[PDB]
DNA sequence: ATTGACCTCAGCTGAGGTCAAT
DNA sequence: ATTGACCTCAGCTGAGGTCAAT
């Protein structure tokens, strides 16, 4: 119903939590690109994260992500990521060429 | 873990309950073919239904199924059941040619 | 005819990607 | 660069079917 991180309309389970597309995208790219160590809260690390303020502070938005339990292990590392892309191309290959003899 | 109907190894959800393949299949065909009205307990409708005695009393087995919550509506009626059949046949011939 | 271990498969769920807007 | 609404698609789930055994 409602994103556990920011509280706007959730789109289902993402990395083991009910979240909006926004918080899902954010968390995914934070882990994919390894951005969190470089996040920094300009004030007390206790920023309110709701849907109006969720872009006001990356550090606090990510911390709230980790807190509600989003699973960093469910974001594929780059090798697995590339394999998936390859597999998707091998299957758009297997289907593409198996459809012709 | 364990079938809520008869108590042996469950294979996950079926018609909204944790059940074995046996109780799944039993409940499926009872509904598909509409058999339950014809099931009759030869003793008090209180037969123990566990994994050894489950084939001893169909009526008691089925009543258990309804009690634990198995969903009759999740069993396709002939209308949509042959509708699923037709859908699968088309796909098998399309994918069979190719190759 | 009935049982149930084992199978196929449609459609869902939840991954990663895209790209107009910022 | 970043965000997020919307996308494609592998693989899971849970229906129905099969068939050796009874
Ligand atoms: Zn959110
Ligand atoms: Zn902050
Ligand atoms: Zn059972
Ligand atoms: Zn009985």
């Amino acid at each position: 119903e409602l994103c556990v991180v920011c509280g706007d309309k959730a789109t289902g389970y993402h990395y083991r939590c009910i979240t909006c597309e926004g918080c899902k995208g954010f968390f995914r790219r934070t882990i994919q690109k390894s951005l969190h160590p470089s996040y920094s809260c300009k004030y007390e690390g206790k920023c309110i994260i709701d849907k109006v303020t969720r872009n006001q502070c990356q550090e606090c938005r990510f911390k709230k992500c980790i807190y509600v339990g989003m699973a960093t292990d469910l974001v594929l590392d780059d090798s697995k990521r590339l394999a998936k892309r390859k597999l998707i191309e091998e299957n758009r290959e297997k289907r593409r060429r198996e459809e012709l003899q």
